């Protein structure tokens, strides 16, 4: 055994993460006022002389609001007849635009339903990459990014991954109610009669109090893939993160002397995403928006 005599771990903007070895980290920060969408990306590239491919660590945040809306009914005879629309999904996802790049990780790998996700990409020089469902703990990296989110009442799916393209899905799956546990597809999930015959639109669903961040605030997404370029090929290359939501609609009638009647629109508005397009440029390591929002 050679233990005690070993290298030093550490012997010795821009990161040095060892011999040969820097990366160049790059953000992007774009918003959609109308999409009520944050895209807070990290873009990290990974210059390596002992890696024969560039490479782009693409760390994907920001916010989603959940865009949770509580009206009235237009038109006669739906006075007591209210609508809840609702994010039963969040979309994330990143598809290349080029021929001269593809994914060679992602993060969430899995399907996840615990309410706390939490990962860790690891990267070793050479061009050695490593994912861990976890974080803290977990080997020796030259480099590592984590992916830390909490989904209460939602679980976390991969709809596609490919070289190509990766989508995420984090979908409605079980709540906590006054009234005993509900399915996302329970038709009386979110409903209750308002105090008065007179009670506001917002009256006839669950308070804030007892609906998931997920379905009251937004979601704050942490994601990750990894983009490879072939050298040699186009010092360019562009790419579209998409966020965004599939809403259902739940609509409650007050009967003032019997109760509620519930009725659910499920998938009502489908992909309803904010994509933004960027452009790679593996020479001088920036990124830069397309179009911009
Ligand atoms: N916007 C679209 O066309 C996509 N979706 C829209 C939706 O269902 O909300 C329908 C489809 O094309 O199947």
């Amino acid at each position: 055994s050679v233990g005690l005599i070993a290298p030093l771990a550490s012997p010795i903007n821009i990161e040095n993460i060892g011999d040969g070895a820097e990366v160049i980290k790059r953000t992007e920060d774009v918003s959609s006022k109308k999409w009520g969408v944050t895209q807070n990306v990290q873009f990290d590239f990974v210059k390596d002389k002992k890696y024969n491919k560039d490479a782009l660590i693409v760390k994907m945040q920001g916010f989603i609001n959940s865009r949770t809306s509580f009206s009235d009914v237009k038109g006669s005879g739906y006075e007591l007849t209210k609508r809840m629309i609702w994010p039963f999904q969040y979309n994330i996802g990143l598809t290349t635009k080029d021929p001269n790049v593809s994914l060679i990780n992602y993060l969430p790998k899995n399907k996840i339903e615990t309410t706390d996700v939490g990962q860790t990409l690891g990267y070793n020089i050479g061009g050695n990459f490593q994912s861990a469902p976890s974080i803290g703990g977990n080997g020796s990296f030259n480099y590592s990014k984590t992916i830390s989110y909490t989904q209460k009442s939602y679980v976390s799916e991969v709809d596609k991954q490919n070289s190509k393209s990766v989508k995420w899905g984090v979908k409605a799956n079980e709540f906590v109610t006054p009234d005993g546990k509900k399915s996302a597809h329970d038709r009386y999930l979110f409903v209750q009669s308002p105090n008065g015959p007179t009670g506001s639109a917002r009256e006839y669903f669950a308070p804030d109090n007892q609906l998931p961040p997920l379905v009251q605030s937004g979601f704050n997404p942490s994601f990750i893939t990894t983009l490879s370029h072939e050298k040699g090929s186009s010092d360019t290359s562009e790419f579209e993160i998409s966020y965004g939501r599939n809403l259902d609609i739940t609509y409650a009638t007050l009967f003032p002397r019997t109760g509620i009647y519930a009725e659910r629109k499920h998938n009502a508005f489908v992909n309803r995403n904010f994509v933004v397009r960027y452009e790679v440029n593996w020479k001088t390591h920036e990124i830069k928006v397309k179009g911009h929002n």
